[PDB]
């Protein structure tokens, strides 16, 4: 090895000894170090054995022949040089290891191999080098090498093909070749499929076998139970032993990528030397630029497996954490669950498990970032002098800044959240009582409150804009900041230190590399600290006490046996059932009897192993069907609620439904039994749910029934019918053991056994007649009583943000990326000045200009981040104002036609992506667009010839960008829609834990939850593979431009001054990272800009008549006497109201009677103009209603609706939201409403904080509060809508409102009889018009 023939000549030939030693030791050596390690994977991972195919044999036979040929050399050598013995034998032995390896790989089922491909590639390259040398030298030993090379080439070609393999849509990962598994080509079929036709959930491939929940949840369960047995228990230790072997391969892929990333600056330093050093062989530059393409492209292929491993491991964590929490939630004791809120347990997957997946992306960087920093600091310390310390200074000041900034954000980040949270419940209230809200004209009153809370959160967002501005400045200007400090302290520390390209552009490339680790380490630290509390919560939940599975003896088919059993609701709390004993025989009806808080429901809970048994013996025999007091309704259809995951039997189902008297309920419900009952679907009355729960229990066909007050909410006739056909000895369950908790005597004599208790103690149980004869405790008890988003949407967002702010940001950021190219061009000029006297003559002026330009870069980066977030706040406030005004200035018809969920989602999620997502995405997309365009301008300007690569790369970028957008706009949309159902189902199962554990349907629910999370993963996994595909394809576009920006800089080195080449290559090096973010953010932006369109949709719908006309406004005393006249009124809805010509005189009490389907209520809607008059001229006194603005009439007429809607806040804000009426008037009205005694009782006086809908207040109180509102209004026209306190409200409406004209729509004739001039509506027509005396 000497430089004359290898380096310094025009024919770069390797020496003969080098050829025969190192070029042969490289490949053989590769297989020898990998072979042992490869058994680990081959053994731990197995997939069967591949059959005998021609390909596998072809490879094995060539491996045999190759070994022979290599040993044939040893034979000829045996037939002087020491290398002519060891090298052929070593090659033969490693070849024998190669053929054995394909053999064992066949045995272990590996269709495509990575080691058996890279090894042949390395051998091929080594053979190619020797081949070229041997063909340039020119029989004896050469022909053996030609045979070796041809066989190696054919072996390499064979190794590319994938062997035969050992539901449809199987994940192509299982059937993909290794060469296509690094380029992620197996998803390309989806990509094109994403552009031609939209993707549904039916086309996503089935989750691969390992990631499925049944494979990753049981392993975590086993590892956690093992740790608990070890007993103190830590989840981090269990998470390690579970997800550590897979995450361990991330270290190898990360470490190689880190080392290969810093090869860029080193090869750049060599290339700057080659350009600067003349008379050097040309081929040297071609070799140097070839190493810039192989190293930075292999870096892409090795980095986009670290990311894949980290993402797959995080997704596995999210799948296993969700399943483990779900499986633990079904065995947790009640006392333990009291310590955790229901919604907080759902947070264990909604945010807690998501935090682990988010962490897993960058968790492996807490060591890579310090390693990148240390290695870079070592490299640049050699590049320049000890000035690194100065740059280190800028680094040791920048990192703490980020740190505190991150912390600060987090705190008020949470603040923002809670503010939004508050608003959202308020928003719900407006969507709840919208009808009563528009009846009294409270729209303006509540719009002000929503605007106030909006301003409250907008101040926090405004501050966080400042914190994001410094975060972006530290992301962009930190590499420059370090560069400026280092260059300044280097060039001015003395006079013998100069700045040439090899000392400037290499350091610049290192600083560009160093930017990411410094600016992402604080985020990683914040994420780890945030996950430190998520881990604590997860461990706390998973370490709760488990339910005793043997406490109740569940013997399969004296039916229920309890002796000396005392139960508790908690370990330390006193017993609730003391010393209970009773024996319920098979097929007997037993009624639990007691007062409130006696311990009746506790008995049924204890028979289900819900109570904590401190002592005793319980031997419930056979299956148990539980009808809980609080009915648990699944959001599935009513049919599946009754079925409860059981085979449908038409005769049995149709015998159960009417026996519960569910036929009228089926009739009223829209779809019948297929209607979607539950909280999300149609709401059901308490009695209806009681029947449904009972119907489900009856269908379940258990032998033991525990009916914890099934007839509480059903009426007396319905209850008696139910008992007759279901629980009665002559019902459907004649031969079923029934144990019922009741407080109604009506069915007691029919009960076989009555268990009467007092204070959780058995008290003289027995049969009804015997207990009555005994005259004891029972006698006492009885005596007790889709396409591409339009640019018009972008223009709409620009109009909302403001043209001034929109154009100022673009101009000021173009200024940022113009002062950046010129500053780097100033460095190009600086590194090309004469070096006369060993001192840069113009060091002062050039350093000052560079620093001033960079400071100009420090005012424009902070200027475009302060003009995109401020604009974001300004646009969000305008969008919220417009949406609120549109919604509040619209009639009630679309409120029925448009579901409330849509509007609440628009007010919740849509406003979140406009203020907290769009400003960040637009700062990065626009930040990366000119980063690319500006980088391509320097490359093109330095070497014009680099323009014929622009056409071929433009097509690749266009076709990759279009496919990725068209396919990933839908995949994360399919993932978002499938994420909420998992949390919803977990909430549902948490609500009904006791029912699930009683019916013993735990396995079905556990499998449903894992199927739903599997459906979520089915959309999440293609989403993370799409990013890898996009990056890999566009990295090699930014990688081949590195080759071409340096190739044209090598062929034209003569017409270059070693001042542009380093600049061009340095800028091309950062093209790769900024190009995959231009496209990722071009896809997020499209799915984020659709929020503006969905937030502006209601700006184009029919609105109500103007609230204030102000041209034909009525006088202050508009209802002078209150003379109402319906002149040929007709209300469209075909006409519910028709031919209505009636006259209600001023101060004359008038009521409206009619059956269901008449226009009684619709008549009130006529008075308040809720629905526009199809044909009618209602006039109050001498003024037409249709001409008057809505608010005016709605203020001058009052209504007391069916169910009074009390809004959250104080009672005074309920009575007078505008606070227009004085405190004395409020007090007088409240006293006149029979409420003075109660309203004076609250500690908060008039400021009593009533919850959503006035849950704390009683129904009677809420009704009297609505009456107080009407009384405080002091208007001459009042309408009443009648459905205990009836005597009070009727007397109050008859007390002082005799002066005012009162219309009354009552479903009860008793009250209407008092009112004169009763109007009767048959089908909208006036059937009778006269006083009740003329009625009879
Ligand atoms: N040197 C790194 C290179 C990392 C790399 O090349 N890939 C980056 C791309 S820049 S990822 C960096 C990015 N930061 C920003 O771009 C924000 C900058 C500033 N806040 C502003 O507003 O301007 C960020 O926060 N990202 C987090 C996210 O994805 O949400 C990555 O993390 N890829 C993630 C992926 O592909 O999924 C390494 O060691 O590998």
């Amino acid at each position: 090895w000497e430089w004359n023939v290898t380096w310094n000549t025009s024919n770069p030939d390797f020496t003969k000894c080098f050829q025969n030693t190192v070029l042969v030791w490289v490949p053989c050596s590769y297989l020898w170090v990998c072979f042992p390690f490869y058994f680990l994977y081959l053994s731990h991972h197995d997939r069967g054995y591949i059959q005998m195919t021609h390909l596998n044999k072809a490879k094995t036979a060539l491996g045999f022949l190759l070994w022979i040929v290599c040993w044939a050399d040893l034979f000829y050598s045996f037939w002087l040089a020491p290398v002519f013995l060891v090298s052929p034998t070593l090659l033969g032995i490693t070849m024998l290891l190669a053929t054995f390896l394909i053999q064992i790989e066949r045995r272990r089922g590996v269709q495509s191999s990575g080691i058996m491909l890279t090894f042949w590639l390395i051998a091929l390259l080594c053979a190619l080098a020797i081949l070229r040398s041997k063909i340039m030298t020119a029989v004896f030993r050469d022909v053996t090498f030609y045979i070796y090379f041809s066989l190696v080439l054919i072996q390499l070609v064979l190794s590319c093909f994938s062997d035969r393999s050992p539901d449809p849509n199987p994940c192509p990962e299982s059937s993909a070749s290794f060469l296509s598994r690094i380029t992620f080509w197996w998803i390309t079929g989806m990509m094109v499929q994403g552009y031609r036709q939209p993707l549904e959930s039916t086309d996503l491939w089935s989750l691969n076998k390992e990631d499925t929940s049944e494979q990753v949840v049981p392993v975590l369960v086993k590892n956690w139970k093992k740790e608990c047995a070890k007993s103190d228990p830590s989840l981090f230790k269990v998470l390690y032993k579970t997800f550590g072997p897979y995450f361990l391969m991330s270290f190898l892929f990360k470490a190689v990528h880190d080392l290969m990333m810093f090869a860029g600056p080193e090869i750049l330093k060599l290339l700057i030397n080659f350009v600067n050093d003349k008379k050097a062989p040309e081929w040297q530059g071609y070799f140097y630029t070839a190493l810039l393409f192989i190293s930075a492209c292999l870096q892409t292929l090795v980095l986009h497996q670290y990311f894949h491993i980290c993402f797959v491991s995080g997704m596995r964590i999210k799948t296993a954490v969700i399943g483990a929490v779900y499986r633990k939630a079904l065995v947790i004791t009640n006392a333990a669950r009291k310590s955790s809120t229901v919604g907080e347990i759902v947070n264990l997957m909604s945010v807690d498990a998501q935090r682990f997946m988010d962490l897993a992306t960058y968790i492996n960087m807490i060591w890579s970032a310090p390693l990148q920093v240390i290695l870079a600091l070592y490299l640049l310390w050699l590049n320049l002098g000890p000035s690194v310390l100065a740059g280190v200074a800028v680094m040791v000041l920048m990192v703490p800044l980020n740190a505190v900034m991150a912390m600060k954000t987090k705190t008020y980040q949470v603040a923002h959240m809670k503010s939004k949270d508050n608003r959202i419940k308020l928003m719900n209230e407006i969507l709840n009582g919208i009808k009563v809200l528009k009846l009294y004209a409270w729209e303006l009153a509540f719009k002000d409150k929503v605007l106030a809370i909006r301003q409250e959160e907008l101040k926090v967002l405004k501050k966080s804009a400042y914190l994001a501005a410094v975060g972006t400045f530290t992301w962009v200007c930190t590499p420059f900041l370090v560069a400026l400090s280092t260059f300044a302290v280097y060039v001015t520390v003395d006079e013998n230190n100069i700045l040439d390209a090899q000392k400037a552009f290499v350091s610049l490339a290192l600083f560009n590399i160093l930017r990411f680790p410094l600016n992402i380490l604080p985020m990683v630290i914040s994420s780890i600290v945030q996950a430190s509390v998520s881990l604590k919560r997860l461990r706390v939940f998973l370490s709760h006490e488990d339910l005793d599975p043997d406490s109740i003896q569940r013997r399969p088919i004296n039916s229920i046996t309890v002796k000396n059993a005392t139960f508790t609701w908690a370990r330390n709390d006193p017993p609730t059932l003391h010393g209970i004993t009773f024996s319920v025989p098979e097929g007997s009806l037993v009624a639990v009897v007691g007062q409130v808080g006696c311990g009746k429901s506790s008995l049924l809970s204890a028979l289900l192993a819900e109570m904590d048994k401190v002592e005793g013996h319980v031997t419930v025999k056979g299956s148990v069907a539980y009808v809980p007091q609080q009915a648990w309704i699944q959001n599935i259809s009513l049919r599946e609620n009754i079925l409860f995951g059981r085979q449908l039997q038409e005769r049995y189902y149709k015998a159960v439904v009417e026996a519960c008297a569910l036929l009228p309920d089926l009739e009223i419900l829209p779809s019948g039994d297929r209607t979607e009952i539950g909280e999300k679907g149609v709401n059901l009355s308490g009695g209806q749910k009681q029947r449904v729960s009972l119907a489900r229990a009856v269908y379940c066909d258990s032998d033991v029934y525990l009916l914890d007050d099934p007839l509480s909410a059903v009426d007396a006739h319905v209850g008696k019918h139910i008992f007759e056909n279901v629980i009665g000895p002559k019902g459907l369950l004649k031969n079923k053991t029934r144990l019922l908790v009741t407080h109604a005597i009506s069915y007691l004599p029919q009960m076989d056994v009555i268990i009467v208790m007092s204070g959780g103690k058995i008290s003289e149980m027995g049969s009804y007649q015997e207990l009555l004869a005994r005259d004891g405790a029972f006698a006492e008890f009885l005596r007790t009583y889709t396409g591409q988003v339009k640019l018009s949407v972008y223009w709409d967002y620009m109009k909302a943000i403001g043209l001034f702010i929109s154009f100022l940001s673009i101009f000021l950021f173009l200024c940022n990326h113009v002062a950046s190219l010129v500053s780097n061009y100033w460095l190009s000029l600086w590194t090309d000045d004469p070096i006369v006297n060993g001192t840069q003559e113009h060091t002062q002026v050039r350093l000052s200009v560079y620093g001033a330009l960079g400071i100009s870069q420090g005012i424009t980066v902070f200027g475009y981040s302060m003009a995109v977030s401020i604009g974001g706040i300004f646009a969000s406030r305008r969008l919220h104002l417009d949406l609120l005004h549109n919604v509040l200035r619209s009639p009630i018809s679309f409120f029925e036609r448009t579901p409330s969920g849509n509007l609440v989602n628009r007010f919740s999620k849509e406003l979140d992506t406009v203020d907290s997502m769009i400003p960040q995405v637009i700062k990065m997309f626009m930040g990366s667009l000119f980063n690319v365009i500006g980088a391509c301008i320097i490359i093109l300007l330095a070497t014009p010839m680099a323009a014929v690569i622009i056409p071929p790369l433009g097509l690749i970028y266009f076709f990759v960008q279009r496919f990725y957008v068209a396919s990933s706009r839908q995949l994360k949309r399919l993932e978002s829609v499938s994420r909420s159902p998992v949390y919803s189902h977990f909430n549902e199962t948490l609500l009904g834990v006791s029912v699930i554990r009683a019916f013993e349907e735990q396995e079905r629910f556990i499998r449903q939850s894992d199927l739903k999370v599997d459906e979520n993963q089915k959309a999440y996994y293609p989403s993370i593979v799409a990013n890898r595909w996009l990056a890999v394809r566009l990295e090699c576009v930014g990688n081949c431009i590195v080759l071409f920006a340096s190739l044209f800089a090598v062929i034209s080195r003569h017409s270059l001054s070693a001042g542009l080449v380093g600049l061009s290559v340095s800028y091309s090096l950062q093209v790769t990272t900024y190009l995959n973010w231009l496209v990722r953010m071009s896809s997020e932006m499209e799915t984020n800009i659709v929020a503006v369109e969905r937030l502006k949709e209601y700006s184009e719908t029919e609105k109500e008549a103007p609230w204030q006309i102000q041209d034909m406004a009525p006088p202050k005393d508009w209802p002078q006497v209150g003379r109402v006249e319906f002149r040929d009124y007709g209300l469209r809805y075909d006409l519910v109201l028709k031919h209505i010509n009636v006259t209600i005189d001023g101060g004359e009490k008038v009521g409206i009677v009619g059956r269901t389907g008449a226009g009684k209520s619709s008549l009130t809607l006529g008075l308040f103009r809720i629905k526009e008059s199809a044909e009618g001229e209602i006039i109050i006194d001498d003024i037409n209603i249709a001409k008057i603005g809505l608010h005016d009439l709605r203020f001058k007429i009052t209504i007391i609706p069916q169910d009074p809607v009390l809004f959250s806040g104080s009672l005074r804000m309920n009575l007078d939201p505008f606070s227009q009426y004085s405190d004395e008037e409020v007090w007088t009205s409240l006293e006149l409403a029979h409420l003075k005694g109660f309203v004076s009782a609250l500690p908060d006086k008039l400021n009593h904080e009533c919850a959503e809908g006035g849950e704390n207040l009683s129904v009677g109180q809420r009704q009297l509060v609505c009456l107080a509102r009407a009384l405080l209004r002091k208007t001459k026209i009042l309408v009443l809508d009648e459905a205990e306190t009836d005597d009070l409200i009727q007397s109050t409406i008859r007390t002082q409102f005799d002066d005012c004209t009162v219309l009354t729509i009552a479903h009860r004739l008793n009250t209407i009889m008092d009112y004169t001039r009763v109007i009767v509506l048959d089908k909208g027509e006036i059937q009778e018009w006269g006083s009740p005396s003329d009625l009879l």
